[PDB]
């Protein structure tokens, strides 16, 4: 099945990240980019009662911090 | 500095990703998400003539494929 959902990620301090898929009530959290994506996809798998759930891509923004 | 950047990201056959900064036109590609946001933060870097960038956050949508 295909879906797209609007979401919102964020870097604490510590640098950990924070996921917010509005449409899903769902929060993911993870101290890595891999590990994020992981939990992201894993959460949307249960949330649509599937088995498995994949990222295959995302358009947005980047917000960046650079020195 | 504080940036922020329209980017797309796709993930090939392989489950390798391409990203595309349209604004900095640029094109970064990695075979894992840890990999491509480190590539994608160093040739932002770069493309700013600065030292260092990091991905502090990002506002999208994510495309999502499930079984």
């Amino acid at each position: 099945m295909r879906r797209r959902y609007r979401v919102v990620v964020e870097r604490d301090e510590e640098g950990y990240f924070v996921a917010h898929v509005p449409e899903l009530h769902a929060h993911t959290q993870a101290q890595s980019f891999e590990e994020l994506l992981r939990r992201l996809q894993e959460a949307i798998a249960v949330s649509l009662e599937e088995e498995r759930a994949e990222v295959v891509g995302l358009e947005g923004a980047l917000e960046i911090e650079a020195a």
